[PDB]
């Protein structure tokens, strides 16, 4: 309610990245508020051996440099994507880079990875990973990492073969983030044969670290798994070119999806640079989603991203072949109840649809 009231205010008087940096301060001296549940089995899922307590955990881009993992992970989420971290910090972007739509429930952002550089986020994050060892209360919480290239690298595998090499030995999973509208080329590497390169130079690296190098100093104790993040604005013809890279290169997960550039029907992005997350990508993610569940023939396991704000948007999700639910402007607009509502919206629905768990609803649209 405290929290609710003040948010309220801060999306019609303060600016978005303020905000953000506010609420992430009230997150570092731990005065954020709690969600306090065991979460019900019910809703427990999982991709290979990541142990999900519950379906919902924070997307990249909320804890860029993990100056913040305790608080957020303490909100109701199960696991959060630190990053995206380049290998040197960058300032990104000109502000203003993030706007949003009340009415429509969406945001708008030309960040272009703002982050204090992987060798800071490392020590940010061997400081919680320090911290999961006397608190118990996080040591099933999974923490992923997104790693990315710097604005002027011109060799995006040189910078994803630095950052886990650094920070490798301390994520439960590495995320591949090739789809930042905000980042001049990026996109092009989501291309098959490039994406194969990538992949395969990102998976021989991890293997490498095991391989050269108490060691998985993660919640797994095991090597980190490999998730890519794609763009929604692709054909037809590269999303299947796609799937047959991650079903060759066996991409341990997909990340779907990341922010859009074909949405132009709000009239308060309209002149905004950036790509439109929130209640306009729902739909666009979803048959991503499903596009790709069937182009992958069900074999690579799905994160889902983008409009998911209710239980049942999470169940659209989950039902088109999602296995985890990553929130981001749910957490913007409706505040920091949204994962404990929306635990408690799905776990509704579960029960109300018949479902006996969350791990019998993956895929069940296409059933
Ligand atoms: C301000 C902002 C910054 C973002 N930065 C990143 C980033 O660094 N890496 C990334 O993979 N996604 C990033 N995202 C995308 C989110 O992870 C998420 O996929 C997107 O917001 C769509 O989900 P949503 O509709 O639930 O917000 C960013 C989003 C916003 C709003
Ligand atoms: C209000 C508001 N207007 N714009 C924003 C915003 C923009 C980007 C990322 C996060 C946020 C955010 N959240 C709100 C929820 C939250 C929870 C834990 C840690 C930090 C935050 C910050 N609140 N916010
Ligand atoms: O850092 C950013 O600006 C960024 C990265 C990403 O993957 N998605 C997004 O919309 N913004």
């Amino acid at each position: 309610f405290l929290y609710d009231i003040f948010l309220k205010f801060c999306l019609k008087y303060i600016d978005g990245e303020i905000c953000h940096d506010l609420f992430l301060l009230l997150g570092k001296y731990n005065i954020l508020p709690y969600d306090t549940s065991n979460d019900s089995i019910y809703a427990c899922t999982n991709i290979k051996h990541l142990d999900f307590i519950n379906p919902f955990g924070v997307a990249a881009g909320f804890d860029k440099n993990g100056v913040c993992i305790d608080s957020i992970l303490k909100l109701g989420f199960s696991f959060i994507e630190i990053g995206t971290i380049t290998p040197r910090g960058q300032t990104g972007n000109a502000k203003p880079r993030i706007f949003r739509d009340v009415e429509s429930r969406s945001i708008i952002n030309s960040c272009g990875f703002n982050n204090m550089g992987c060798d800071k986020v490392t020590e940010n994050l061997i400081l919680f990973r320090k911290r999961q060892e006397e608190d118990k209360l996080l040591s099933k919480h999974i923490v992923g990492v997104s790693i990315g290239k710097n604005k002027d690298t011109v060799n995006i595998v040189d910078d994803l073969k630095y950052c886990i090499n650094k920070i490798g030995r301390y994520a439960d999973y590495i995320a591949i983030n090739v789809s930042s509208p905000n980042t001049p080329g990026l996109r092009d590497n989501q291309e098959a044969g490039k994406l194969k390169n990538i992949i395969l130079s990102v998976k021989e690296e991890i293997d490498n670290l095991e391989k050269n190098n108490f060691l998985w100093f993660n919640t797994t104790k095991k090597k980190p798994l490999v998730f890519v993040k794609l763009a929604p604005d692709l054909n037809q013809e590269q999303k299947k070119e796609i799937a047959d890279v991650l079903l060759e290169t066996n991409i341990d997960g997909m990340i779907i999806s990341n922010t859009t550039t074909q949405i132009n029907d709000i009239k308060s992005f309209e002149n905004k640079k950036g790509g439109v997350s929130g209640a306009k990508l729902k739909d666009i993610s979803t048959k991503f989603i499903c596009e790709m569940y069937n182009y992958t023939n069900k074999q690579i396991p799905i994160i889902a991203s983008g409009g998911i704000f209710s239980g049942l948007d999470a169940l659209e999700k989950i039902e088109a072949g999602a296995s985890v639910c990553q929130l981001y402007s749910c957490l913007v607009f409706n505040g920091m109840k949204s994962a404990v509502q929306i635990k408690r919206e799905l776990n509704h629905l579960l029960y109300q649809r018949g479902y006996y768990n969350l791990k019998e609803a993956i895929g069940r649209k296409h059933s």
